């Protein structure tokens, strides 16, 4: 077998030109392909910036249409995403002029707001600057956006390390079993900073015990035509008690009538894998300290 | 950390007078509190009032004195703006009983000529109807009540999407790089509607290229002791061959002479922050089409 990694690590460096300039031109071309026979000299316009924009500034930058498609399909590419059947269902937030954790913080606010709309989850991604040179990497610490911390275990289990982390970097913990854990947000390669995030924007069921009703993804990397996007938190909705807790307070799960509902919906917007969705090695064993 | 969300989403129920309470008597206590020692009786008087307009009619409604105060205050307690130093000079344009799009056109065809004032720039804010359950909200989708259309790029880069938008509804596109983009109105909750502004309404400076004298933020929400308005356009002037073309033009910014003139005139009107100026999520990516 030949499988490939599904982790994506740093860099030191510049992806060197000879490396991205290939990437750049598949992934133009499966945009344009997406228009069948229409837009030829529209795709050779293309070819021609990109390649100019790479040998005169070491990278090249997305069209919002391209970027929007690119997160698209890298959904689609996801292997094990149940939610890949509806994925033209997709808001994409772009973030990609952000330069500090304060404005990271704001847009995750936003995220956080629209993809919970009272419970009535609408899936969403917000795309932060791509990687430069790596050393200016924008990362969320957080594996989600909206977990509950752990610390006889009290709290969530799995958090018990990143809880830690976050007490040794000033978070004040209360010692509950719902609490939420903060956004650890880093920008432009600095030390990560510490936000808690606004409790009215943590909409959670309660079982009829209580679990948040928003699950999104925090860490991941999104690989777009040799580019890398190292933050781009996304989330969809989740797959009991819980199963009759949900439906009562009108929070949105997989049931049969959402999977159609959802299908119907994708479905009517028609009237090696990339872009593809990477795993990383945690930043907290990774990153240099600066102070 | 624990900042705030600068984000104020939509609702789709009216706010739970539990809530809207407090926060309503919060208010009047800080616009009573602008009398000192003065109107103790007036006060409890007004305190008794709108918690009885709010326990019969589920709301209240401001007087516009207290209105005029909130835009005020808000405008305080606004953090980047710079103009926010002389807060008293600011007119205010009352159109709380506004129904319709045409209504909402004509207001603001009202407030761009008064602003503008031939190039001498007043400072004006035009408040349309409160939110109610949230179901039948005034917006206006543009981010600014004066900006150039964006379509190689022709025009500004950062309205693409939304001049993509105005052309899906309708919108018959020149294709300058200098093309005002139309009026995008939503009324009463309502499917939003096209309107072109008057040609003769826009005034331009030329560079001695050229752009448009009057900068008019069109999108964010007005909170004020529990009440939101979430259209409420206003102005002020702006802040290189720019800064010798308008004030050869005889068009208002910001240099030392206007900076001391406003404030002068500022200083002689003596003879989680709340009020405030909320961003909004964009209403094309909450809005549900009725047709
Ligand atoms: C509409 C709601 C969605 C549902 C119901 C859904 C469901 C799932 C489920 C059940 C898993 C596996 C979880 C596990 O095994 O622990 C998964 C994994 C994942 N999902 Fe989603 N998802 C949705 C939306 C999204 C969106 C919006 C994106 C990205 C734009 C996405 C990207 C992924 C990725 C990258 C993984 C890992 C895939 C893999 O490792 O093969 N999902 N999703
Ligand atoms: C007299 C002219 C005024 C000047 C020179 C001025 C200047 C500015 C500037 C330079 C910014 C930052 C723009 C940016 O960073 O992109 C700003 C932001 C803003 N201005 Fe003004 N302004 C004026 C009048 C007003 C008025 C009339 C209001 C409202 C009644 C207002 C409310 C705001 C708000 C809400 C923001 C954003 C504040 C924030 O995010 O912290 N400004 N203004
Ligand atoms: C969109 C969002 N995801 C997630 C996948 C995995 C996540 O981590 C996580 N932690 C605790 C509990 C769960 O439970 C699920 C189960 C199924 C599911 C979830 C979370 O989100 C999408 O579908 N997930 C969170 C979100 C996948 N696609
Ligand atoms: C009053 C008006 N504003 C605006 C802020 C931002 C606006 O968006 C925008 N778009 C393009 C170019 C600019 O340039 C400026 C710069 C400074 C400034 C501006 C616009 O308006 C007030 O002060 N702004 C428009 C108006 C802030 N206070």
């Amino acid at each position: 077998m030949n499988p490939k990694s599904l982790t994506r690590g740093p860099r030191d460096k510049p992806t060197p030109l000879e490396e991205l300039l290939p990437h750049a031109i598949e992934f133009i071309n499966q945009y344009y392909g997406s228009f069948k026979e229409a837009k030829i000299e529209e795709h050779l316009a293309r070819l021609e910036a990109v390649t100019k924009e790479i040998e005169t500034t070491g990278t090249y930058q997305l069209t919002l249409d391209e970027l929007i498609f690119a997160t698209k399909m890298a959904w689609r590419n996801a292997p094990r995403c149940i939610g890949r059947i509806q994925w033209s269902n997709l808001q994409v937030f772009d973030a990609r002029n952000c330069s500090t954790a304060q404005e990271m913080f704001q847009h995750i606010c936003r995220h956080i707001l629209y993809a919970t709309n009272n419970g009535n989850i609408r899936s969403a991604i917000t795309v932060f600057p791509q990687r430069s040179d790596g050393k200016h990497d924008f990362r969320l610490w957080n594996s989600q956006l909206i977990r509950y911390a752990g610390y006889t275990i009290r709290g969530d289990a799995a958090t018990l390390e990143f809880t830690q982390l976050c007490i040794d970097l000033g978070w004040k913990p209360r010692y509950g079993r719902f609490d939420v854990l903060p956004l650890v947000l880093q920008a432009d390669g600095q030390d990560p900073e510490v936000f808690e995030i606004p409790p009215d924007l943590v909409l959670e069921v309660t079982m009829e015990l209580k679990w948040y009703a928003l699950p999104a993804v925090a860490n991941m990397l999104l690989e777009v035509g040799g580019l890398e996007f190292p933050a781009c938190p996304f989330n969809g909705w989740y797959m009991v008690a819980v199963l009759h807790s949900f439906q009562k307070q009108n929070v949105t799960i997989m049931d049969h009538h959402t999977a159609s509902e959802s299908f119907m919906k994708h479905m009517q917007n028609e009237y090696v894998l990339s872009p593809f969705y990477y795993y990383q090695i945690e930043p907290w064993k990774t990153h240099i300290w600066q102070n």
